[PDB]
């Protein structure tokens, strides 16, 4: 409950509050933009690759609704105070919770992991085990990382152990994902492999922003510059930077591969 | 292995009346979506800011429903070729009507939005907003996904048709149970006029959403399939789907603004 500590203790200034709102807003705006693209490029690809576009489409709705709800929740959860000149947390149900983002990833991560297996062929690996290990590891990554965030402020020590258990589940993801890229690369045109490598480095970078934002409150030391409203701002841009990269750009690039393969 | 509309269009064919009635009801469909879009943009100012998230969601539902119902109308016109020997329309050139993908893509997109938006209007006393949303999404998505999968076996494998269709009804009965809770809970504490509208919303939700399995699963469940395995059944199902979409999207969103307008006073 990092945002609710800052939101109630220090408060949010007008710039910070309206930035998180605006960033989240264009976040769900580009989600619907990416959805428009994936529907249009469904007959651009062969029937074999149309499962990937649907997975992109399904991912687009869920990210939009998440970014949509979190944008609405952010607008309503913090009420302006006239005497102090800041926005403070207030009472209701349906308050802004960054853990809702986690539960979204619980289902979005496997889809984003699966849909490349529908684009990319597996050589010297069976589709079942790869997909099956993707599922358990990514799910195991998110659930324990979900747990650690509960101790983001009250217990930094549990925040450490739980958040570290998941980052090896992360390292599992990258260790199963690399061969998917590798084995699927050779055999198809080299330009599609170059795309696929860009898809890998993009994969690498964007998926580090999610533990990187998980480390925003305690980056400039435990309670430094980022244990403030700017650390709350910084976290929500980062997520929005990651979400476009991890989903829209990632799916757009998986389609180019599917288009190149006809 | 074959869609109901594909089999009829490839084997039996379509006489002029049936062929033009499907396009007619499809064009009427997106016309109602475009007209509903006018209402929602025009009413966005009639509610307090906290309820414009629901109105804009309706706008989003209208745009995508309009666009996707539009492509279906265009595809229906372009996918069939007239045969002068039979006086009928036959799907040609390996046109599969996209396996009704645009129809199911439309449902895949709109269903979560339709379920999500009522939480932006209605206030909850006992339930966890995030968990309701997650369940809504899981059930709604699985329903349409399993509906699209089983739709390929309606003419071929009755066993596979039943196993996927029965799975879609699991998700469906779960949605009904959820939507009933949200509405019954959101009635507490609000003016009785919005309570009455919320009940009309429930009844409308119940009936309209029921029309989709009615046109797909209930013909086989009652043994009336076979009488509809023709061009008549293709038209009857499309008309039912279109009436259901107007009710579940446009009429649904209108009543939501009426609740938000009462609570915005
Ligand atoms: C569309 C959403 C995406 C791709 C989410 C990705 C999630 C992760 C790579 C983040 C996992 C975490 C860690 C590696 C460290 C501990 C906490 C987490 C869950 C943020
Ligand atoms: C606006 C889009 C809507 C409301 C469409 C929703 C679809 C359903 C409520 C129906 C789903 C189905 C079943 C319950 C059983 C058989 C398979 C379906 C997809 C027709």
């Amino acid at each position: 409950t990092f945002e609710n500590y800052i939101g109630l203790q220090d408060g949010f200034n007008e710039m910070a509050y309206q930035m998180v709102a605006h960033v989240l807003t264009l976040g769900y705006a580009v989600m619907l933009a990416g959805l428009f693209y994936f529907v249009l490029t469904i007959k651009t690809v062969a029937p074999r690759f149309r499962t990937s576009s649907v997975l992109s489409v399904v991912v687009m709705v869920s990210a939009f609704l998440l970014l949509y709800v979190q944008a609405s929740n952010w607008t309503e959860s913090f009420v302006f105070d006239t005497e102090r000149g800041k926005y403070f947390l207030g009472e209701g149900n349906d308050l802004f919770n960054n853990g809702y983002r986690y539960l979204n990833w619980l289902i979005d991560v496997p889809m984003l992991l699966f849909q490349i297996l529908f684009v990319v062929t597996l050589t010297k690996s069976n589709f079942s085990s790869i997909r099956n290990q993707f599922w358990i590891s990514g799910t195991g990554m998110i659930v324990t990382g979900y747990i650690g965030q509960f101790y983001e402020v009250t217990d930094l020590t549990m925040f450490a152990i739980w958040g570290a258990i998941s980052t090896v589940f992360f390292f599992h993801i990258l260790w199963l994902m690399k061969k998917v890229i590798d084995e699927g690369k050779d055999g198809i045109p080299a330009k599609a492999q170059e795309t696929l490598q860009s898809i890998w480095v993009l994969f690498l970078v964007s998926w580090m922003l999610y533990p990187g934002a998980y480390l925003m409150p305690h980056l400039a030391g435990i309670e430094g510059l980022f244990f403030s409203e700017i650390g709350v701002v910084a976290r929500q841009i980062t997520y929005t930077i990651a979400d476009v990269s991890s989903k829209v750009i990632y799916g757009i690039l998986l389609t180019n591969v599917a288009q190149v393969m006809s």
